[PDB]
């Protein structure tokens, strides 16, 4: 088997290319993401131990997200070529 | 078996290519995303242990997602070539 | 098996690849992510130990996110070739 | 088995490459991220030990996330070539 | 097996590039990250002994995130040929 990505590109060209080649909670022999960004990710309840609240309980569950939040982001995860970029805001 | 992804590509390309080849909670031998991205991903209540609440247990689930929030992304996982990109509020 | 990621090119080119090559809780022999940004990521309640709130008890879970935040980023994982890049607020 | 990254590039070029080959809580032979970096992040409650809050216990969990502040970030993790940045606020 | 990486760039060219190969809390023949950089991370109630609030106790938990704070930061983890870069604020 032969792997013929990318050969004989002449002027002026901005290429993304990954290539990979492969021939309670468990995982084996696995990858998630080559090229990952996450931008305000959350979680709250997941993969609590064995026997959560084991015996009489009771709890009060309260989350706030509100806020004045800016992201600014120009170009994320994409390459340019002979370009002008620019955030004037 | 060959694989011929991309030769021969003269002037003034922009390219995303990507290539693979292959030939209670358990996951073998698998891949999720190559290129991923997420913005704001939730998840609240999953895969909690064995024997949840066991015995006589009362909840109060509030959640609030309430908030003023901007999100400015510009040219995401897309490439370019004799361009002019901008973000101008 | 021959890898032919990138040869013979010529001019003015920006260019991203990664290529790689692989022929309670538990994980083996895995990657998680080669190239790998995160901004503002929050997990609060996961792999709590075995028995929780073993008996008797009670909680109050209060969480606030409010406040003003400015995240002014350009030009994250990705190249340039003679290009302006310019932030001008 | 061989790995033909980039070989051939003549002029003017901003190349970002990565290659790897390989053929309560346990982890055993793995890579997190070969580039990584990460901005403001927080997790709160995780992994505590075992039995926790084992009898009679009783808590007010508050967290603030309040407070104006400003990340002046430009070309991270983004080579450059024949360019001209700035950040003029 | 070949490692192929870099050969014959001829000029002005600026490169990232990094290589490897491999052929209650317990960690075994890992690495995190090669280049790592990290800006104001926190983590609060994490990996607490055996038996935390062992018998009988309550507790007050706040804290306060509120200041002004600027980063300033150009060209972090990011090489340039034949440029200029500032910061005129």
């Amino acid at each position: 088997l032969m792997v013929k990505v990318l050969d004989a590109v002449r002027g002026s060209s901005a290429i993304n290319v990954a290539v990979h080649v492969f021939r309670l909670t468990t995982e084996e022999e696995f990858v998630e993401g080559i090229y990952k960004v996450e931008i305000d990710t959350k979680s709250y309840w997941k993969a609590l131990g064995i026997s959560p609240f084991h015996e009489h309980a009771e709890v009060v569950f309260t989350a706030n997200d509100s806020g004045p939040r800016r992201y600014t982001i120009a170009a994320l995860l994409s390459p340019y070529s002979y370009s002008t970029t620019a955030v004037v805001t």
